[PDB]
């Protein structure tokens, strides 16, 4: 499996503009438009977004390159930050799809926040960090995905997503 799939499942796919867990207009594969109380804000972020007047639709090819896109920003975050970065580089391949995906859906500062947990990442301390972890509004508030991510840092695979 890979982050995209992991992704897809974790998000899933609208082509119309919704409002996420959290009521912020969204469209696509998690892609946020705008944490603005206005659908035509969101509207308008749309458009910017895809280069072309949408009125809140947009295809399966359109969901796609935001969605390559914003996979591709998540890395790069990783990458420029300091807190993150050293955690990433000393992970295996299957960790660092769980990371990727709490990038994508908090954000780099959100995550780099979890600093007890990254320490214990970083030392390879697999049920100490899942714990860690799941001590969060994050983990109280998406807790089935919370689960499936944990469970990865936790076991080193994909197993939690591999029934799905
Ligand atoms: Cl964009
Ligand atoms: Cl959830």
């Amino acid at each position: 499996m890979n982050i995209f799939e992991l992704l897809r499942i974790d998000e899933g796919l609208r082509l119309k503009i919704y409002k996420d867990t959290e009521g912020y207009y969204t469209i696509g594969i998690g892609h946020l438009l705008t944490k603005s109380p206005s659908l035509n804000a969101a509207k308008s972020e749309l458009d910017k977004a895809i280069g072309r007047n949408t009125n809140g639709v947009i295809t399966k090819d359109e969901a796609e390159k935001l969605f390559n896109q914003d996979v591709d920003a998540a890395v790069r975050g990783i990458l420029r930050n300091a807190k993150l970065k050293p955690v990433y580089d000393s992970l295996d391949a299957v960790r660092r799809a769980a990371l990727i995906n709490m990038v994508f859906q908090m954000g780099e500062t959100g995550v780099a926040g979890f600093t007890n947990s990254l320490r214990m990442l970083q030392q390879k301390r697999w049920d100490e960090a899942a714990v860690n972890l799941a001590k969060s509004r994050w983990y109280n508030q998406t807790p089935n995905r919370a689960k499936r991510v944990i469970t990865t840092f936790r076991t080193g695979t994909w197993d939690a997503y591999k029934n799905l």
